[PDB]
């Protein structure tokens, strides 16, 4: 319907600002980054089903699903995890977050690998290394469907989703991919950045190819 817009955290426009413009060259390290907290988000609606296994009943199979959408510039990163209510993703991504924001932003003043972010629990904004804007959509089992918007600019916006597929339970991050950085389309590309930093995840990964037949 009618979005709302909220102000993110100063510390997390200038997180995001330093993202998107940085000249860091492992820019692939972004993959990892968003496996890992989809895998977090499975362990705990896992977790919490041990004692609540109706929680699984709205999207039973647990997974990660990587899909490239060529045309749109598009890569989603899917899993099937817990979800965010509308208030978790307003809180979880922009107006309080803080988490070891700052501090990280204080080691990379000092030197630190832009690939040590997931260490200081914000991993999410290392999207913006190859994405210029991202969608946010998910689904947690106390909510409807909602859609998180950021471009990085200091400004974010949530809509309850009237326009994209129905998640059962989860969270897709749609990447709005940055002209030089279509690689991230590719299934060789793809399927390498998964192969050789994400090799201890307990939860099956995915990958969508779309291919002509003959
Ligand atoms: O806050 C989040 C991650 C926090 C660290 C991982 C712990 C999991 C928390 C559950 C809610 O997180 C999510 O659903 C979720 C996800 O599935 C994938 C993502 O890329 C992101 Cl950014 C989030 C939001």
């Amino acid at each position: 319907m009618a979005s709302e817009t909220f102000e993110f955290q100063a510390e997390i426009t200038q997180l995001m600002s330093l993202i998107i413009n940085t000249v860091y060259s492992n820019k692939e390290i972004f993959l990892r980054e968003l496996i890992s907290n989809a895998s977090d988000a499975l362990d705990k609606i896992r977790y919490k089903s041990l004692s609540d296994p109706k929680q699984l009943e709205t999207e039973p199979d647990l997974f990660i699903r990587i899909t490239p959408k060529p045309e749109q510039k598009v890569l989603e990163i899917r899993d099937s995890g817990i979800g965010m209510t509308k208030a978790e993703l307003i809180n979880n991504l922009g107006t309080i977050a803080k988490s070891g924001t700052k501090a990280f932003m204080e080691a990379l003043s000092a030197g630190a690998d832009v690939s040590m972010i997931g260490q200081f629990g914000v991993g999410f904004y290392s999207l913006f290394l190859v994405a210029d804007r991202v969608q946010v959509i998910s689904k947690s089992n106390d909510d409807e469907q909602y859609i998180w918007e950021s471009n990085a600019g200091g400004s974010f916006t949530v809509t309850l989703d009237e326009v994209n597929e129905r998640i059962g339970r989860g969270t897709i991050l749609r990447l709005f991919l940055k002209d030089d950085q279509l690689e991230y389309l590719e299934e060789k590309r793809i399927k390498e950045v998964i192969k050789r930093h994400s090799e201890f995840v307990a939860y099956p990964i995915q990958l969508v190819v779309t291919k002509e037949v003959e």
